[PDB]
């Protein structure tokens, strides 16, 4: 047990209200001057941390009792649990497949004579999610020693229940931080489609210029023909207006709330047009107002398992609550991050299906999709880093490999931005394996 | 005939910068020049061109 | 002028919009808006912007 202690224990005490101030000036502290017991209220009226056995004021042999026990209870819920999508018992990897549109050909009956059974491959991009976290929340409750600390059974159970609710809150705290982490992963890897804005906090024009880019992009995401841009895989995809989820924080709400809405006779015309959710984060710099489809989140579940053991020698239980999840991000859904501050000229250069698999002597065209932020520049520079002596890409994306080509190739789409003396490049990449030809080979005429 | 200034009401943070836009309303298309200025305030509060 | 260039250029665009859409739907019609230059008449329920 404990010997003596001060009352101020973790107290830094910017100023001593007790003697150094209230006893001192004839200032605004005159409302506290006539109080007779103020020096006691200012002493222990913040709560104390170490309990003494204070004696009784009249019968000094008696002790003073705890008159009330206030067990305080909290319930912590993930604001992003509505984006969670299911559970996987068996398996680890998710094969998300997108099929894309194809190109028209012209009708011609004379050529159709000889090209009936010709074949044209579909345009299919796939991406992959695999299990990410594996964690558990250890907790130990030693029930029999805790009977010394209570007098009611109704308080003993409400305390042992509370420790069971110390996990299941922490399983909701850490799941929230992981779903914020998928956002900042996706911005750090450079995969959002960044709309450059100003910081909306500075000028109310910069706030009102931000609502215009918000509603435009929301209308652009939901055009019925779809659009190739706004996602990282660069396919034609179409969002639904009920499926857009604008993820702002609490400050950027109160900018819109106090400035924009307060002074809006027509509220629905400067509305954010999404299912607005509120965080307090995004952690990086300038990142705010992430506007995503609901299919952007690929959060799945693998195990929710509470496993208990009892030590019989020492009277306690261990509570290992295991949580295994697949926390990932679809790129086939389209996602916009309104980043204030200075952003680069080109964020990413998206290229063609990055699995080309070209036969020796074959050709393949590689389509670059530059995610430029501002308006226009930026011709693409092509490259055939990888195998050589025959492998040569043109100014467009035609590969034209070789007869001698064996090793896999790295087709690079290079965009030069910035200074000519330290050329910052935004290099998109594409892989292609080279299968042998075996006909029209060996030597040649 | 008149000049219309963009963000007629502005509320700028100290240290902040608001881009303003003049809209010259005219008849003959001579693309007339704008001189920007600001009334009141410090020495540090100064407008630039555009 | 470009209506995205300002707010003052935006309302300028609207006044040229609504004045033009009224001209297309006057009961006497005009020659000024076809390319065969015939006195035709539009209706407001037919105009698509």
């Amino acid at each position: 047990t404990f010997n003596d202690v001060k009352t101020s224990l973790g107290i830094t005490e910017s100023y001593d209200i007790v003697n150094a101030i209230r006893n001192s000036q004839g200032d605004n502290f005159k409302s506290y001057v006539p109080l007779a017991t103020a020096n006691n209220v200012a002493e222990v009226g913040a709560g104390i941390l170490i309990n003494q056995t204070v004696q009784n004021d009249f019968i000094t042999s008696l002790v003073d009792r705890i008159g009330l026990v206030v067990i305080r209870q909290v319930s912590l819920n993930n604001p992003l649990k509505k984006f969670k999508k299911g559970q996987i018992p068996l398996g680890r990897t998710i094969e998300e497949i997108y099929t894309d549109i194809t190109k028209e050909k012209q009708y011609d009956a004379e050529e159709a004579e000889q090209k009936v059974f010709e074949r044209e491959m579909p345009n299919v991009k796939t991406l992959f999610h695999e299990r990410n976290r594996q964690g558990f929340y250890h907790q130990t409750i030693q029930d029999d020693s805790l009977k010394t600390a209570f007098v009611s059974w109704g308080n003993f159970e409400s305390f042992v229940s509370s420790i069971i609710n110390a996990i299941y809150n922490s399983a909701e705290v850490d799941e929230y931080e992981y779903m914020k982490l998928l956002v900042d992963n996706y911005y750090s890897k450079g995969l959002f489609t960044t709309v450059k804005i100003d910081e909306p906090t500075s000028s109310t024009g910069a706030l009102t210029e931000f609502v215009k880019k918000m509603r435009a992009t929301a209308r652009k995401l939901t055009l019925p023909q779809g659009s190739r841009d706004w996602n990282s895989m660069a396919v034609r995809t179409r969002s639904y207006m009920e499926d857009l989820h604008l993820i702002i924080d609490a400050d950027l709400e109160a900018e819109l709330d106090v400035d924009v809405l307060a002074k809006a006779f027509n509220m629905n015309r400067t509305d954010f047009l999404g299912n607005v959710t509120v965080i307090d984060g995004f952690a990086s710099t300038g990142l705010e107002a992430v506007l995503v489809d609901k299919d952007w989140f690929m959060v799945y579940d693998n195990l929710h398992k509470m496993e208990t053991v009892r030590n019989p020698r020492g009277l306690y239980w261990n509570y290992y609550y295991h949580v295994w999840q697949t926390l990932s991000v679809s790129r086939f859904a389209n996602a916009v991050a309104f980043v204030s501050g200075d952003v680069p000229a080109v964020t990413q250069v998206i290229v063609s299906p990055n699995i080309a698999a070209v036969k020796q002597g074959g050709q393949q065209q590689f389509t670059a999709y530059v995610r430029a932020t501002n308006a226009k520049d930026h011709k693409v520079v092509w490259s055939v880093e990888g195998g050589s002596t025959g492998t040569a890409i043109t100014g467009d994306g035609l590969l034209s490999v070789s007869g001698n080509e064996d090793n896999q190739l790295t087709v690079k789409a290079t965009v030069d931005i910035g200074t000519e003396d330290k050329p910052k490049l935004v290099v998109g990449e594409a892989v292609v394996s080279i299968r042998p030809n075996n006909a029209s080979g060996g030597a040649q005429a």
